[PDB]
């Protein structure tokens, strides 16, 4: 028995401009090397309209399973308005134990555009011999 034991929140920010390419990504954290994809789909499913083409985790090297973090693709103001959301819940698939932090992996803004211009690379296709 406690009843007795509270503590309070606090906040950082801080960054500077770099790089062109930037993308407002949630990136997830406190993960295992068995979590599944399962776990962020299942968290978002009521707050967004995306699917395993955002959630996409990467593995790790000396492995083949997990590196403990995760990716998720939003719109720039919908990245910086869900990441409030998810200060405060987590999913049934609570693999070992795990529960899933909430973090910003944007770095740049964006700006309407669009671009043009060829998409090609090839160089010569030769594939047999005789004798």
């Amino acid at each position: 028995q406690a009843q007795g034991v509270l503590a309070s929140q606090a906040l950082s920010q801080g960054s500077e401009p770099s790089s062109e390419n930037a993308n407002d990504t949630i990136i997830l954290r406190n993960l295992n090397p068995h979590s599944t994809m399962d776990s962020i789909l299942g968290a978002l499913a009521p707050y967004a309209v995306l699917s395993s083409s955002n959630v996409r985790v990467i593995k790790d090297k000396q492995t083949q399973l997990n590196r403990g973090f995760a990716f998720i693709q939003l719109s720039t103001i919908e990245a910086a308005q869900l990441l409030q959301i998810l200060q405060a819940l987590h999913p049934p698939l609570t693999i070992d134990g795990k529960t899933i932090n909430v973090e910003f992996a944007k770095g740049s803004k964006r700006d309407m555009a669009s671009n043009e211009g060829s998409r090609i690379s090839a160089a010569s296709v030769a594939s047999t011999a005789i004798a």
